[PDB]
This record gives C-alpha cells, sequence and structure tokens, in this order.
C-alpha cells in the first residue's frame, strides 16, 4: 500500500543565499508580453514552459521556493524551452541561469517527477490543467517538476529578485496573491511522502 | 524526458451501469455524522478514509465517475477502513460492496497511483490538503487512489444513487458544486499521459 513517492526535504537554513547582477525579463508589459507570444506563434508554433518546484523545511514545516520580481509577482523558477530541446535538459538550463553560482560551480539538479500541466487557449492571462473544449492550437503548454535538492547548496540570487520561503497554507486558496499553478501546490504536493532530515 | 506515467481510458460506451438494492448511509444526518467519528475517535483514533477515482472517455474527452445520492451530493467511490486493514485491499473491498455485480464476478480492480492526500482536524466539514499548524491529532485521513479501469465492465449501481460521468471543465473551480476534493481532480489528473483507446 505504500505507492507513494518518497521525497527527502533539508532545513532552509541548510541553503545559503548569495547574490549576482540583475536577470531582466525579456518583456517589458503584459501587452509586449502577448505580442512576442504571437510573433512566435506564427514562426515556430506552441511556446513551451518548464517550472521547477523546490521545497524545504523550517521544523518539520515544508515551505516552496518562490522568486519575487522586486515586491511585485511571484514566481516559479523556469521559462521558455528553445525548438528541439528536452523538456528536463532545459529546466536545468533555465534553473542554472536564474540561481547558478557566481563562482562557476555546477549544481547537482535531480529531477524525477512530473507534477502537472498547464494549457493556454488564447494570447490572453487564462491557464487551465486540461486543453478547453473546441481548442485545437493551444497557444503555449507549460510543464511543473518536482526538483529534488541535495542536503546543502549556495544559490546566487539576481538582485532584482528575492528568494522567499512560503509555507503550503498561505498558497492554499489563495490565486489572487499567487494565481492558479502556485495556490494549487497544495493539493500537487499532498501525494508524496516528505522525510524531515 | 517522459516521467509521466501512461494511463488507457476506454469509451463510457464499453461500460454496463445495471441497477441492485439500495446502499444506505450509516448516518442519517450530519449531525449524527459527526457524532459517530467522535464516539468511533475516542475507541480506536483517526478516521482512514480511501476513494477511488475511475476515469473514461466520449470522443476523447476524458470524464471522472461520480455517485450522486438521488438528486444531492456527488461523491467518489469509496469509505472507512477497519483498524489494521490494508489501505488498497479496503479500498478494494469499498468499491466491491458498491459497484460489483449481483451476479457475484469479482472485478479485476487494479490501483498503482496515490493522487493525494486530505486532513479533517475538528470534528467539522473543513479539511485540507496538508495537517494544519498546532494540529497534533487529526480527526480523519483520506487517501485518493487512480483506479484503471480493464477495457470493458458491467457495474451495479445501488437504486437510490446516480452513477454520472463528469468532464474536467465541470469539475475546476466549482467548490460549491462539489467541494474542495473534487473540485481539485482537474488539476491533480493533469500530470497523466492519458491513451483514448
Ligand atoms: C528566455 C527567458 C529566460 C528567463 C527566465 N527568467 C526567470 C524565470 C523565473 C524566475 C526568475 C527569472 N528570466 N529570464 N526570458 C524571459 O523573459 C522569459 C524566459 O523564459
Ligand atoms: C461503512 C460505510 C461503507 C459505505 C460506503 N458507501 C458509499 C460510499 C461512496 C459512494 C456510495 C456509497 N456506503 N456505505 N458506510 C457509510 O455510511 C460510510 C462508510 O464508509
Ligand atoms: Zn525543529
Ligand atoms: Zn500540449
Ligand atoms: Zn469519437
Ligand atoms: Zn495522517
Amino acid at each position: 500500500s505504500m505507492l507513494e513517492r518518497t521525497i527527502n526535504l533539508y532545513p532552509l537554513t541548510n541553503y545559503t543565499f548569495g547574490t549576482k547582477e540583475p536577470l531582466y525579463e525579456k518583456d517589458s508589459s503584459v501587452a509586449a508580453r502577448f505580442q512576442r507570444m504571437r510573433e512566435e506563434f506564427d514562426k515556430i508554433g506552441m511556446r513551451r514552459t518548464v517550472e521547477g518546484v523546490l521545497i524545504v523545511h523550517e521544523h518539520r514545516l515544508p515551505h516552496v521556493l518562490l522568486l519575487q520580481l522586486g515586491t511585485t509577482f511571484f514566481k516559479l523558477p523556469g521559462g521558455e524551452l528553445n525548438p528541439g530541446e528536452d523538456e528536463v535538459e532545459g529546466l536545468k538550463r533555465l534553473m542554472t541561469e536564474i540561481l547558478g553560482r557566481q563562482d562557476g560551480v555546477l549544481q547537482d539538479w535531480v529531477i524525477d517527477d512530473c507534477i502537472g500541466n498547464w494549457w493556454r487557449p488564447n494570447f490572453e492571462p487564462p491557464q487551465y490543467p486540461y486543453i478547453p473544449a473546441h481548442i485545437t492550437k493551444p497557444k503555449e503548454h507549460k510543464k511543473l517538476f518536482l526538483v529534488q535538492l541535495q542536503e546543502k547548496a549556495l544559490f546566487a540570487v539576481p538582485k532584482n529578485y528575492k528568494l522567499v520561503a512560503a509555507p503550503l497554507f498561505e498558497l492554499y486558496d489563495n490565486a489572487p496573491g499567487y494565481g492558479p499553478i502556485i495556490s494549487s501546490l497544495p493539493q500537487l504536493l499532498s501525494r508524496f511522502n516528505f522525510i524531515y532530515n
């Protein structure tokens, strides 16, 4: 009856958060964001994005690491794949670009579990955990993965972002605060057997 | 990068829904339900419940089988474990009790995946996908499993219930209609690679 995946969690104090240069968004506004999505869709079709869920604990309470753009939006570490790029190799590349060290030592990213899929039917904000009715050409497909951290690590956070450890209760039923993907992480993580090391 | 579990789905017209005698609830009201939960907690501690998610398709659109008590509440097939009872053997027993055949031929239930965990902190309706802060003695633990159906089957539905195939869009963000567990099935199912046979 042990059908659950077992995942090792480590204290937040096991991890060192250094700083490095700002990492600027491609798009300077929502309007530019949807213009670029439309231009690239006509060239190379559906956008493929990947996002990593990194979990720690303090005193046996799990927390998800989120990246806050100044004091505005909360984001998962991740981003856009290149055409023909493998999903796992691409998430590892993107997580190195975002949290990789100034001294250029490699993190050992371990990615073994898909935890969800979201689809964007139009060049507009709405996203769903399925392809909606009558939609033959979705504009974006987003894939979420659970990233198993090592016991200790040094991460370099771009100076324009703050790394924040969010407890699950703060995410739960808070789409206004976090939107529909991050707010449903508590439900998506409930199947795992966490070990509090 | 194929980290997803692959699941075979079959058309709803592949399945025959017969009828059998009513199957009556132990508790004739919410108030009796929480009285029995309190009496049993003092004798044998935390209630352990198990629930099965059974998926079909029509024209390549997935649907979850729900059991409607007349025209009131929607339920997953499942129920309460006995003390010392294995979770998987118990869900198989409960699904036979509910949907098992009048002719007494065994269904071949295949249960290979946990899809979530919910906890009830008090003798009250609220349930969460984690144990809330300061709660040392939760009153109920509910475990959800994905049940892989065979290509064809005959199910006997108790005359007091109706079997309904709900498309995912109807569940999504509809807790008033379905409550917080069934309404989050779209998110919990998004990680699977469904084959539409
Ligand atoms: C190509 C790339 C790479 C990229 C990802 N991020 C980022 C994502 C999460 C957290 C912090 C930073 N910043 N640039 N540039 C964009 O504007 C979107 C995108 O995918
Ligand atoms: C012991 C038992 C068994 C049981 C389960 N169900 C049922 C569950 C889902 C759908 C249709 C029927 N009806 N009786 N009696 C109760 O009143 C709760 C319980 O667990
Ligand atoms: Zn401690
Ligand atoms: Zn897709
Ligand atoms: Zn068809
Ligand atoms: Zn428990």
